[PDB]
């Protein structure tokens, strides 16, 4: 089996931990969500290769932010997340996440991930964003950002419905390889 280190980053509450959990446990967490997922190695088969993915969760609330840069050494692939229900989180991709990741992880491939895709057509989300003269992130905007930061790929998923979750890790593995 091939061994790869994956680091997930992006704005607070954009769904990083839930994404890791749904991929690892095949269940969206109702009941409890930790700030960061437990130390975990996932198994995935991609293109007839067995690979082990160390899943490094990160966060931003006070202490985890200082811990975050210490997590970048020897990363093989980055999941760089924003939430489709948060245009703000998308704008933070070129302003915060890409400068940080490019600094600590030169040459490391990035999968730009649009989380919470289930909220794109959500009435409540649309009404809330409408008061800001905003709307959920369009897939074309996701793609354009991926192009702009020279991501390896752009993917959308919903940890909540599981839609697209497996492909995120499959693409990340292919990049990591
Ligand atoms: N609607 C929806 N909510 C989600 C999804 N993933 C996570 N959430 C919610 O978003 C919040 C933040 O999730 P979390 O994984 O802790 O985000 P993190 O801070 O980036 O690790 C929680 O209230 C989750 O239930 C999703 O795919 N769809
Ligand atoms: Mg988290």
């Amino acid at each position: 089996a091939i061994r790869k280190k994956l680091v997930i980053v992006g704005d607070g509450a954009c769904g990083k931990t839930c994404l890791l959990i749904v991929f690892s446990k095949d269940q969206f967490p109702e009941v409890y969500v930790p700030t960061v997922f437990e130390n975990y190695i996932a198994d995935i088969e991609v293109d007839g290769k067995q690979v082990e993915l160390a899943l490094w969760d990160t966060a931003g609330q006070e202490d985890y932010d200082r811990l975050r840069p210490l997590s970048y050494p020897d990363t093989d692939v980055i999941l760089m997340c924003f939430s489709i229900d948060s245009p703000d989180s998308l704008e933070n991709i070129p302003e915060k996440w890409t400068p940080e990741v490019k600094h600590f992880c030169p040459n490391v491939p990035i999968i730009l991930v649009g989380n919470k895709k289930d909220l794109r057509q959500d009435e409540h989300t649309r009404r809330e964003l409408a008061k800001m003269k905003q709307e959920p992130v369009r897939s074309e905007e996701g793609r354009d950002m991926a192009n702009r930061i020279s991501a390896f790929g752009y993917l959308e998923c919903s940890a909540k419905t599981k839609e697209g979750v497996r492909e995120v890790f499959e693409m990340a593995t292919r990049a990591g390889l």
